[PDB]
């Protein structure tokens, strides 16, 4: 039974200094309204999401605090960070590899991210090969869960995600950033990728399309995209079960 006590995720939302200039145009308010809104469309996506196709809905998520990160962050030689100004391994690279960009941005934000239910990074930068966002999960997501770092020297959580609003050197539309946080939401729920295999999960574009938790970002005019497969369903379903007691709130 859903407990309306424990029916949200609340969120930490961090926008980096790429984020701020080129989606928030160097401005506080453009940039938590962007934010602001795009949670609330995903969240409607969740909260009408029938998890059993029966009564288990209502569940979603709710920003806690937005940090917004102004200007680059300044590091000693040798030194990294999440939002400093270059991109790292590549230096020469508008963007991060991705993997190493959500392991940076889990390490920096350790002490906050063991306070809320998940911690997403929104940025803007061009991962090669098309890639829109990452996040752990679906081993992580929703709830802290500690991961001692060897390299890191201390504990870090993997309730964190990211999203990039930049593809191919253009600023995504906005039907198609809120896919990607959906998606990586998702993968923080519990869902892994919908299988080519399985004609319910992945059907064809005259069947409504694929649903969000398919592999490759497909357009986002066909009626699938923005809902979550039976696939999608199954694994949330067990995540939330198990995790909305140990660190879902009430909704505000
Ligand atoms: C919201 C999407 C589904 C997220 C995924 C990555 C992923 O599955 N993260 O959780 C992605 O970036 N997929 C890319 C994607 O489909 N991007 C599109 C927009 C694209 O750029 N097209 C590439 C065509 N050669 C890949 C990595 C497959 C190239
Ligand atoms: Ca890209
Ligand atoms: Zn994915």
């Amino acid at each position: 039974d859903p407990d309306p006590m424990k029916n949200t995720c609340k969120l930490l939302v961090v926008a980096d200094h790429r984020f701020y200039r080129y989606m928030g145009r160097g401005e506080e308010s453009t940039t938590t309204n962007y934010l602001i809104e795009l949670i609330d469309r995903v969240d409607d996506i969740y909260r009408n999401t029938a998890w059993d196709n029966a009564g288990f809905k209502g569940y979603g998520i709710q920003i806690e605090q937005i940090r917004i990160l102004k200007s680059p962050q300044e590091v000693k030689p040798g030194e990294k960070h999440y939002n400093m100004a270059k991109s790292y391994p590549n230096e020469e690279k508008d963007a991060w590899d991705v993997k190493m960009l959500l392991e940076q941005f889990s390490f920096d934000i350790a002490e906050e991210a063991s306070k809320v239910c998940l911690a997403h990074l929104f940025t803007y930068q061009d991962f090669d090969m098309g890639t829109l966002g990452l996040a752990y999960g679906g081993h992580g997501g929703v709830c802290p869960k500690a991961y001692y770092s060897p390299v890191g020297k201390k504990n870090i959580y993997l309730n964190s995600g990211l999203t990039s609003t930049k593809n191919y050197g253009k600023t995504i539309l906005t039907k198609e950033a809120d896919l990607v946080t959906t998606h990586e939401l998702g993968h923080n729920f519990g869902a892994e990728h919908d299988p080519d295999g399985l004609a319910e999960c992945a059907p064809n574009e005259d069947q409504g399309g694929k649903y969000v938790m398919y592999p490759i970002a497909v357009s986002g005019d066909h009626e699938n995209n923005k809902m979550f497969s039976q696939c999608s369903k199954q694994s949330i379903y067990k995540t939330i079960e198990s995790k909305a007691q140990e660190c879902f709130q009430e909704r505000s």
